[PDB]
């Protein structure tokens, strides 16, 4: 009976970062009430300035990811401020039932909802908009994210031991479908519904124009990114809405990885690259052991160096010259 | 030796449907004789009248499920009528030898032929036409079907404990290529024959004009929905002959799935979404838990909803608040 | 201690041949010498005469394979000879830190370097050329192979029983993007430098124009071909280093798999496909059970039989009729 469990107010946080939770629950089952309000937004999204009219959850692509433990049930207030222009929803791929919540979210502009449904099942899981007549298009605007359901007891290795990490990164891809005129430049377009026949002509392709990680071409670079120190054990999130995805670690592995996502299988070993289908989010661990600059890629290099998939860690601590060495240093012969 | 075993004659149905057959094993091994008539056909393909000249095993898209038990003897007569106009064969991926029979099955329009081969191995297995340098363009315009061979003590899950399926569907998903002109319009043709020139150079984009389930554009909606019941355990084998797809039940999971679908492995639990590879057959299994509408898609959500890969369950019973619930209906605020 | 390690020197022989190795290591662990002479040169891909300029390690399209053991040092020495235009360097899958070693061994022409790195995680592991600001470019101009790093006590399976091959073959695929002028036919260049913004933009269309084994279309077949006799275990080492595949022994199947290639975790069994990741070295291990010629192929059949990512296994010795067999040959009805 639902109104003797504890409630608990969560404030979520702009990826790639995660918002406080403990691996092993702490208390019993419990109420997790989140509230995201959706904003539809111009966003410049590469180098050249392109810009887009992305619709998103709570102001960022991807949307922020949610943690909850098995068991838990999720309460979400959704707002539709009446600045918006469109009808939107939330499907989340955790949730049993009415389209994953979508059947029960519609929202027009100046309307708000709140949704619950009870984590029955352990993993990372993406959650998206997809509003009657018009899903590939929100999405492939950015309305995309995930929630994390940890098992009660963290997670496990193979042998069914503790794996505990030091960090947590999320990392949303996202495939964008920018229109061209005859010529090959990018649109411009004042209102998101002015796109709307061209986006569907540009997705129909099945080629994006920009694959990007965190919203933009080097967003998780320079200043923005992804810190770890040599020892420290690290989780990455990774989801992709509607697009298969291959992450590597330049310079790493996935030493544990759940490729799909879901905490009950045992996880893949010592991984070089994994495969992450289109609706899918997984999640990979590694133990740094190198310092130094990594990045972290979809491995269809073109996909990461020419449309954008590709961010950076910057790592310190001690080179370990047993496990990498330069013997005879480049030289004429 | 086969000529003291048990021969069965079974009649096979259309797709989504499924022949009676046995779980568990009730007979030791036998001969199971199977009939297929090829048929070349004109096929409506979308809401427009696009129109294809179909290439079929018994008259579908996809051919129908055949199923037997590992170490079953599969015979199949294979008819080639006098008004078709091609040569045609099969390929069995589940059978060793010979192409996959295609060595051995090659008809002429007028000609039949007999093939017999021993399952030796338990799955979901494609089979496909594949003539001599005409391999591609037969398989895209429709001559794919899938195999299930059951081990003879049925399915196990990860546990090795039974696992019961109340219902079975098979989805065939088929990406077509038609040919365009300058502008971008469908082109028409009197035979296929005449359209092989074209074809070759539209499937040579890798980009498919449509993505269909069963055959067509909303072929497993409205009074073609697939049904179940709250409590039904249902099984959904799904194959793609020529291209990677990642289906997804919306609202719902994969309880138990095979994704590369044999069934000596343990299966993936708790799967959101799954990746099936081109050129092979999965198999998913469910516990419906909600009533109402799903959708079953593949998750390249452009590929579903604007290339046709999109079909619905049609699920009746009793609602659980428990597992989900609107707290506060869209509203004013 | 390193220096008192013994140090071993192989010389690397031309795909799809391996060098000669132990598969249960007969010593304890060594550091093991390798070289690689950096050759650009033109290449002819295709029936029609299409040239690239192929930039490779050792004169092949893919690199050697390159065996060690786990925990063994692998000390290579990379030249890149004055007769070439382009900065190379190395990133190995299978090392820890530097990019792989890509960070380290950055040669202008006229230089060479040595790397050593410690081989700590078992599996097989693509290898490819990765410098700064040319990365696709030089990986899909042919720039890439593979490493396989047994463990110690050799391949298992799923049981932890020993799985002994026989015959061992690399199989390198390479996605090539041609470009094209206004018509669609094939540009030549005389130089590699001046193929490079014209490949740039034939890239970005992520859609290769030629995919081959072994560096050109029939490379892997008639004289060629792949032999095994009735019998025989054969490991299949199959890598791509920038876009899926999805391999298929037409008349067979994988027995043991390992899509992912790492040998720490168990195998598939009884695969009729399975999903090689771009980026990424499978496995598939098979007991040849009937003579005859097969094809092994990428299962998306247009990139099999149009784009050219087709090879052939010639199999010599005893037909089995109870595998299967033509009960009536085709005739008029
Ligand atoms: O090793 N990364 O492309
Ligand atoms: O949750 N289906 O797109
Ligand atoms: O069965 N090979 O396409
Ligand atoms: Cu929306
Ligand atoms: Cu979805
Ligand atoms: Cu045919
Ligand atoms: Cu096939
Ligand atoms: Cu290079
Ligand atoms: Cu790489």
């Amino acid at each position: 009976d639902i109104s003797t469990l504890p409630r608990v107010k969560v404030d979520l946080v702009k990826p790639p970062f995660v918002h406080a939770h403990d691996q092993v629950a702490k208390t019993g089952p419990r109420v997790v009430e989140f509230t995201m309000t959706i904003e539809e937004k111009k966003l410049v999204i590469d180098r050249e300035g392109t810009e887009i009219h992305a619709m998103t959850f709570n102001g960022s692509v991807p949307g922020p990811l949610m943690v909850v433990h098995e068991n838990d049930y999720v309460e979400l207030r959704l707002i539709n401020p009446d600045t918006n222009t469109l009808l939107h929803n939330i499907d989340f791929h955790a949730a049993t039932g009415a389209l994953g919540g979508g059947a029960l979210t519609q929202v027009n502009p100046g309307e708000e909802t709140t949704l619950r449904f009870k984590a029955t099942k352990p993993g990372v899981f993406v959650y998206h908009c997809a509003p009657e007549g018009m899903v590939p298009w929100h999405v492939t605007s950015g309305m995309n994210g995930a929630i994390m359901v940890l098992p009660r007891d963290g997670l496990k290795d193979e042998k069914g031991q503790p794996l505990t990490y030091d960090k947590i990164y999320y990392v949303g891809e996202q495939d964008f479908y920018v229109p061209k005129d005859e010529a090959g430049n990018y649109k411009k377009y004042e209102t998101p519904g002015e796109a709307y026949e061209d986006a569907v002509k540009a997705m129909r392709t099945l080629t994006p124009t920009h694959i990007v990680f965190n919203g933009a071409v080097g967003a998780l670079t320079g200043d923005h990114a992804l810190t770890a120190a040599v020892g420290e054990r690290v989780l990455v999130v990774h989801s992709q809405a509607n697009r298969d995805t291959r992450p590597h670690l330049i310079g790493g592995h996935g030493d544990y990885v759940w490729a799909t996502g879901k905490f009950r299988n045992p996880p893949d070993l010592d991984q070089e690259t994994w495969l992450i289908p289109g609706g899918t989010a997984g999640a990979a661990f590694y133990t740094f052991r190198q310092p130094g600059v990594y990045a972290y890629v979809n491995h269809n290099l073109i996909e990461a160096f020419e449309l954008g998939a590709a961010g950076h860690f910057k790592v310190t601590g001690e080179w370990n010259d047993d496990l990498m060495t330069s013997v005879v240093k480049p030289a004429s012969m």
